[PDB]
């Protein structure tokens, strides 16, 4: 599973997947380990 707080999203816009963290407000293109 994704680590705590992380959600996989897609901007169906560009079709790019990204990840967002609810705890920290961080976002990143790559899947968290």
């Amino acid at each position: 599973k994704l680590p705590p707080g992380w959600e996989k999203r897609m901007s169906r816009x560009s079709g790019r997947v990204y990840y967002f963290n609810h705890i920290t407000n961080a976002s990143q293109w790559e899947r968290p380990s």
